[PDB]
């Protein structure tokens, strides 16, 4: 009956050691901070606890891409080969032509093997060289985390800077997100939560080293209060420099130019799923071997929901939807 | 690259003996009639071939319910108990209160086993244990619309078959469309097949009268074309049927939605706003499968009917819609 019941109940059901949730509706915001950030050392999860964003990193990457487009430095229809010259990929008999848009919207065709290759700690172009596409570029929407790693390399090539520096200079600094960072690699982050991989029970895993190339697709780190700032930025675009406002509108534009299933006509935007049903409802989950998270926005009602958890859990990916139901009709 | 390629490709993939498809866009309509209604006797699929509509039936039942509502004889909020006094259902410890809307929108909580059981309805479902409290969740159960058949009969005082004919099939001019009373021979009915390992006939089994409203309506390609055109073009339709039709497409928003599904259920239709309104339903009996989809903004109407049960046929309307929408699939 109570939101706090819903969230607490789902946390126990998911067996996550720490859960952090923030929910805002019509300018009223409640926080839910639960559990321990490190089971063995008994360190309680707090507002300062840092969580890997997994695939929720893609919205930061996509927004930067659209900032560059807004400023005229890049175009969606640009051939990928200009920014990643050495990257050759093949469809059937003949090397395939690919655009920046194909990675933005997951219409590239990159094989499923390319995730466990990009997570492995060669530059991305040589890392994906002589790959075989699952389909013709543009033909279908297939989700592949590696697509946004390709976009990281684009951002560096065009910028002439590192991904971390762009993220900070373009997004984190101007927005005031002081605990959010695109990690360079294995170097330690203070206040960070330990990550767990479920089954049979939650044993620690965090330690495995993080591939630099995969950061833009899966390795941005953040906190609940910074994610709150991120949400409020997307909900309240005004008071932001015209460039960012326009890049944000364009970021939420879904690619309609793909086949849609009978039960699913949702589109993918620049690191977001866009759903018109009881919408606009804009969302994305994150799943990493040892972290999981979700975010959902329903601007028409100024609704913004984010959940961050130190364990990989399919329940966490459904959690933002459950909260949204409770807000929409008092039921979940 | 060609619609004809798409449909024919999908028919080979699905291994359906007969497939009939009709597609209309911007008042241009193409028909695709393939295969044999009966494999053994080599009887070719033809415009007159009759196919079971499975769950497609539900839109006929739902529209009739909405016709009764429009006339004032019925209301969504009515207690089911008034029409089916004998049918008493329980949730947890104690008996649970059910409305007409619960069956219309599949928020009743009827257990899964009931389908195989419906294959009077109230004595049939007496003592049933609800999966959840009425209204709490959307859970599709074919039997929900069988309850609505019994409601239509009790309100009308007529049989389900007579109402469907008098209210819908006769006025709309659908000659070959009928709600089957009990097992009895239908002239032109295609034989039904069950896949696997290779599809042999499943024809013999007898049809439960109680289940007709949910999955037992029979029809033809040209009649389904008339049905589609009636939903797409409602002018020249009596005011009551027009209003019933608008109300039939109103989805029930009062249920929890999954992260990847925000689609609503209407009165025997799924209502999708994405690249929509896009209204669809699929039918799947042991030995028949079918689909239908409408995208009115573009006067688009698609129907497929097949004499074998196939998950591919359920996706076939969406493939065609993709082809129409973006020339790809
Ligand atoms: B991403 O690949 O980490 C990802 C994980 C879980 C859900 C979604 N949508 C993306
Ligand atoms: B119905 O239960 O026969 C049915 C079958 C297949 C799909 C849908 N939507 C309903």
């Amino acid at each position: 009956e109570r939101l706090s019941t819903l969230i607490h109940q789902r946390m126990q059901e998911a067996k996550v050691p720490a859960l952090s949730v923030s929910v805002t509706i019509k300018g009223v915001r409640q926080r839910f901070v639960y559990g321990v950030a490190d089971v063995a050392s008994q360190k309680a999860n707090t507002l300062d606890t840092v969580y890997e964003l997994g695939s929720m990193s893609k919205a930061f990457t996509g927004l930067v891409v659209q900032i560059l487009i807004q400023e005229g430095r890049l175009r969606q229809g640009d051939d990928i080969i200009t920014y990643l010259p050495e990257m050759r990929l093949n469809y059937q008999g003949k090397p395939a032509s690919l655009t920046v848009a194909d990675f933005l919207y997951h219409t590239s065709g990159l094989p499923f093997s390319t995730l466990a290759r990009l997570e492995n700690p060669s530059a991305v172009a040589q890392q994906l060289r002589n790959e075989n596409l699952l389909f013709a570029p543009g033909a279908k929407f297939s989700y592949a985390s590696a697509n946004y790693d390709v976009l990281g390399a684009v951002i560096e090539n065009v910028t002439g800077k590192t991904f971390t520096e762009v993220i900070a200079e373009r997004l984190t600094q101007p927005l005031g997100m002081s605990a959010t960072v695109a990690v360079k690699g294995d170097e330690i982050i203070v206040n960070k939560a330990s990550g767990y991989k479920l089954g049979f029970g939650k044993p620690v895993l965090f330690h495995a080293p993080l591939a630099r190339n995969h950061v833009p697709a899966a390795y941005i780190h953040s906190t609940l209060p910074d994610m709150e700032i991120w949400i409020d930025a997307w909900l309240h675009r005004k008071a932001l420099p015209a460039t960012l406002r326009e890049a944000m509108s364009n970021s939420w534009r879904g690619n309609s130019d793909v086949p849609l299933a009978a039960d699913n006509r949702i589109l993918y935007a620049s690191g977001w799923f866009i759903d018109q049903n009881q919408g606009p409802y804009i969302s994305h989950g994150g799943q990493n071997p040892n972290f999981s998270s979700c975010i959902a926005l329903r601007p028409d009602q100024q609704i913004g929901i984010v959940a961050l958890a130190n364990m990989n859990s399919n329940l966490i990916l459904q959690l933002c939807a459950d909260i949204d139901n409770y807000l929409r009709i008092g039921k979940y």
